[PDB]
């Protein structure tokens, strides 16, 4: 397939009703004082991360961090100065009992995993504030329920880690003659201990790049970026 940036695809989408009446659902409350997750600036951060191209695996969750400083726009990630929270914790955990070698890492910056064609993403884009979902009844399952579709449309042979009942629907539209899909109980300390913990989508998914040509994916975080 040629070369779709997302500036294309999303276009439209973009320019639409439903969306516009969801930034406008949300620009409101962040206005009515109400602290909400992330930033607006970060909101599509992982469409920044990652194009659509390059698009190797994605990682579906749902509705960010509700925490202070936590929500950066990638789907479980956090910046270097803040601590690896529960979700985060537990997928190390997974990243322990089931890659060689692997040593959580001392942060939960998981930049690196996105510049690997890691769709790291969440379908519910924003949230209120340490009040889960929150923010589950506006135009963002209707979004999110388009960028995979657009995924699916393009780019052949992709992983969906999908993760908890809410990503296994807005996922499970994907055709799978031509796509991989895998499903998780969210890591979540209130649903790891179902299931998701035993899945083994990292290799699970390392080996569909694997037998497609496509270089696995290194699950191990790194902060770089140093200079005098
Ligand atoms: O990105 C994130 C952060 C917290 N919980 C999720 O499901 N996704």
């Amino acid at each position: 397939a040629n070369e779709l940036t997302w500036h294309d695809v999303l276009a439209e989408e973009k320019q639409q009703p439903h969306f516009l009446n969801t930034l406008q659902t949300v620009a409101s409350e962040r206005q009515s004082g109400v602290t909400i997750y992330p930033p607006q600036k970060d909101v599509f951060n992982a469409f920044r991360f990652t194009e659509l191209g390059d698009v190797k695996v994605v990682i579906l969750g749902q509705d960010p961090y509700h925490g202070p400083g936590q929500a950066h726009g990638l789907a479980f990630s956090v910046r270097p100065g803040i601590a690896i929270p529960p979700s985060l914790l537990n997928m190390y955990k997974e990243l322990e009992n089931t890659i060689p070698g692997f040593t959580r890492p001392n942060h939960g910056y998981l930049e690196s995993w996105a510049r690997q064609g890691v769709l790291l993403l969440n379908t519910v884009l924003t949230v209120r504030a340490g009040q889960a979902h929150s923010h589950a009844s506006l135009g963002w399952e209707t979004f999110t329920d388009k960028v995979i579709s657009l995924i699916n449309q393009h780019r052949e042979g992709v992983v969906f880690l999908l993760w908890g009942s809410h990503a296994q629907k807005k996922g499970a539209i994907i055709d799978k003659q031509r796509h991989h899909v895998l499903k998780a109980p969210h890591p979540s300390p209130l649903s790891a201990h179902r299931g998701f913990f035993g899945c083994n989508h990292f290799v699970l998914a390392n080996q569909w790049l694997e037998q497609h040509g496509e270089t696995p994916i290194d699950w191990m975080p790194v902060l770089p970026a140093e200079s005098e």
